[PDB]
């Protein structure tokens, strides 16, 4: 296999369904990454991970370099060795975490340095270190170091983050271009920022093309906006991007936004929904989203959805995972996240089936007419 | 297979090797029995249980009674169906966790009322209501009802003690035997006590295999009396029981504890000590236990233990685990849990092997020198 080659087989309409070949593996598109924060999917071994049909999983920079540290995991072999996990891996730069968990933040042109959430140690970040943490954590899909933009924002602010954003993108480019071994063996991707803003997404998109890169993220949204504003956004954000290379949407979904998501022409996609929900109770199912919690649920012997095919719905009722999470059970945990995240690839599946076959409209119909009965 | 029939196969001064065949499965013996509280054995499927070669599972009567309820149990299938093991499943009678876990227990000839843990809900417990328990619960083993001894007790107070719990045991044996269906297809044992008074624990005994029973317990140890007092109980006590009978150990142990146990004529065992200390980041390995939390353990690339035949050790590096562990991350508690559950059947494994090739008495002391080293 190739460093990184993006090929599109099918389309319809904005939709589009290919694959990503990289030295790890295989990745189908478009597609859903669980995410490992600190080195692991939470609550799941990387083999089930793999069974519920993931091809790539998405690792957090930012607490990785906290716990256990860049270094510490470059030493011990990487983050593949490391947690078990051999097939590709995305790693996020670390800026969103470092605005929503750190504190003391101090920013500037050259980067942020910032305190541990955890213990008081104070951290650096910058384009530079951030592409070098995730060159020492040996990611596949490298992320450039963005700005990242507050919803709302004025046109001003939008303007000042996204062109730094893009001074960031050609600094990350450069230092991940100067190692020749994470140029040679990995892909990084640039981040389109500019808020709600029509020309500055077109600023943004311009710019990264002229840098150019192995594919192309939508950042900024999932930030407060609403589905309406986002999908709006998306309408002319996306086709500014080349659209011979992956479109990527940073921490996006819900079922719902995926499937319109994808309309407009988007690839890849990531949320911590499906497995942060799982522990907290909420399972998906094709006829909507239930809460396991519900005593309602007591004595269902149904499975948590009557036509997934994951190995928690051969095996378990609605009865004894709603037990298991009422007890607080970390095998109630386990369950649920199996289940939402093997939910997540099926819906990616019937995406790329769909798309496939020209019938992706009426699936994304489908769809909602049944998931919101 | 039979209801129930208990075969020796071999034997080495007064340890035992064979077999107990009941409908659901083959026991080997000596066995140890993972605890299932509140019907999970914590942070493992049950697929995972059988896997590390586990043959029976133990289900705490207490904790089902309260949550999510006997008779609901029952209604879903019983707790075979509901849990999904489909093996043997020990059930104890429920009484250790009420002088335990509830409150304002009021006690009588007649059994003991208490208030949940949980809830202030009010609950019965008498034989006739364990045995009834036990038999909704579907348990395939079901422990008579008795009176527990607290350590150190005076010999009065043990005298009358054990005296209640001999005429309990035969209320528990008149329960289940009035019940058809549990008599035809479960077992029934019964419990020594007498505290650690030879004379006490004879009159129990002969009590016992006055009533007759498919199997008896040692209770009363493991109390606070320390691994001297209680083998010197074992000594004398367990020559006391039925010989063409299985032994079981209530509530042991420690590995140590368990080889001792077996050379003084044990046949089966359970305690929450690897899932408990597992999740609390203890490992069991054959050089003596480890807390995988140490800061010396952050960068051993080496297995939890060098010889386990484990998943866990074939997998994932003490690094890692020390990571998860210090994390907080459920993956932890999966694997730790894990590699101590496979562990302890490993050791029981070498027990049987041993035993059957008359070559136990080594097994234990080449055991011990590592073990204590
Ligand atoms: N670096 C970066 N990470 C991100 N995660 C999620 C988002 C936006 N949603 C984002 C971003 O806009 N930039
Ligand atoms: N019913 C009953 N349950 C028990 N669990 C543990 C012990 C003693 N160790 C015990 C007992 O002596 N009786
Ligand atoms: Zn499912
Ligand atoms: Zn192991």
């Amino acid at each position: 296999r190739p460093r990184f080659s993006f090929s599109i087989a099918a389309r319809e309409g904005k939709a589009r369904t290919g694959t990503i070949e990289m030295k790890r593996g295989v990745i189908r598109t478009p597609a859903f990454m669980p995410v490992g924060t600190a080195a692991t999917v939470k609550a799941l071994k990387p083999e089930t991970v793999r069974a519920t049909g993931a091809d790539i999983i998405l690792g957090n920079t930012y607490h990785l370099m906290l716990r256990p540290g860049a270094e510490r995991i470059a030493k011990l072999g990487g983050l593949h060795s490391f947690m078990g996990w051999d097939r590709p891996i995305l790693t996020d730069s670390g800026g969103f975490q470092v605005m929503s968990l750190s504190s003391l933040t101090k920013q500037s042109e050259e980067g942020v340095t910032f305190k541990s959430h955890l213990d008081g140690s104070r951290h650096m970040l910058s384009p530079e270190r951030s592409i070098e943490i995730q060159h020492l954590l040996g990611s596949d899909i490298v992320m450039a170091f963005d700005e990242v933009t507050p919803y709302p924002a004025t046109p001003s602010r939008a303007a000042s983050s996204m062109e730094r954003s893009m001074r960031w993108a050609k600094r990350s480019r450069d230092a991940f271009d100067s190692r020749k071994e994470q140029a040679e063996n990995a892909a990084l991707f640039g981040i389109q920022q500019g808020s709600v803003f029509e020309n500055l997404r077109q600023q943004s998109a311009d710019a990264l093309a002229e840098i150019g890169f192995d594919g192309y993220a939508v950042g900024g949204l999932a930030g407060g906006e609403g589905q309406d504003e986002m999908f709006r956004v998306l309408d002319f954000s996306v086709p500014m991007l080349p659209d011979d290379k992956p479109h990527y949407l940073m921490g996006v979904g819900k079922p719902d936004d995926i499937v319109g998501a994808v309309e407009r022409g988007i690839d890849m996609f990531d949320c911590v929904l499906p497995t942060r929900s799982g522990r907290n109770g909420q399972a998906f199912t094709w006829d909507g989203p239930i809460n396991i919690r519900n005593a309602r649920f007591s004595e269902d012997l149904k499975p948590l959805d009557s036509e997934c095919h994951c190995a928690v719905c051969q095996k378990w009722s609605r009865a004894y995972i709603h037990h298991l999470i009422r007890a607080g059970e970390i095998l109630g945990a386990m369950l649920m996240t199996e289940h939402n995240i093997a939910f997540y690839q099926q819906l990616m599946q019937k995406i790329r089936d769909s798309i496939s076959e020209g019938r992706f409209s009426q699936f994304a119909q489908d769809f909602r007419a049944r998931y919101f009965a």
